[PDB]
């Protein structure tokens, strides 16, 4: 749940 910040940053990263 804490990685929720990076999770959504996946589509933006790749």
């Amino acid at each position: 749940v804490k990685w929720v910040k990076k999770v959504v940053k996946w589509v933006k990263k790749v």
